[PDB]
């Protein structure tokens, strides 16, 4: 397993705990209701250890990038701007995201040829399954 193995554009197909997530980071109702209904494309891109992730959906698009292993201030969608870490370990593309003495981590894998990514802060959970597009 390689971080180039992520490479492509994704849809959302199902979603598990994402509302609940939401409500643990805080995220205020307007910010929730778009969440709940948008139907993402995540497209991900990796040139060596230059990674880019931009979201895209009719309500909402978010782009970040970064080097692997290297601290950064990633502005999140709802709004935070957290210090952030991304490496690929043990076949995961795995996201730290810190502030306020806050922490919540976010990994992305390939299994059976769907992104599955996962979500968590204080013991609540969200998964994400996405369909590899054309
Ligand atoms: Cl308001 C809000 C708050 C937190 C969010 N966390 C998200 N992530 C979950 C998957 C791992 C990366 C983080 C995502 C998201 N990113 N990629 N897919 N969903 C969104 C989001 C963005 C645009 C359209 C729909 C949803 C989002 C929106």
């Amino acid at each position: 397993a390689t971080v180039q193995q992520l490479e492509g554009r994704w849809r959302l197909v199902d979603s598990k705990g994402f509302d609940e997530y939401m409500k643990e980071l805080g995220v205020g109702i307007a910010l929730r209701k778009m969440g709940a209904m948008a139907k993402p494309d995540c497209i991900i891109t990796c040139d060596g250890k230059n990674l880019t992730i931009k979201t895209e959906s009719t309500l909402k698009t978010t782009q970040f990038s970064c080097t692997l292993g290297e601290k950064f201030e990633e502005t999140t969608a709802d709004g935070r701007k957290t210090q952030t870490v991304c490496n690929f370990t043990d076949g995961a593309l795995v996201q730290h995201q810190e502030w306020d003495g806050k922490e919540s981590t976010i990994t992305r894998k390939l299994k059976d040829g769907k992104l599955v990514v996962e979500c968590v802060m204080n013991n609540v959970t969200c998964t994400r399954i996405y369909e590899k597009v054309e």
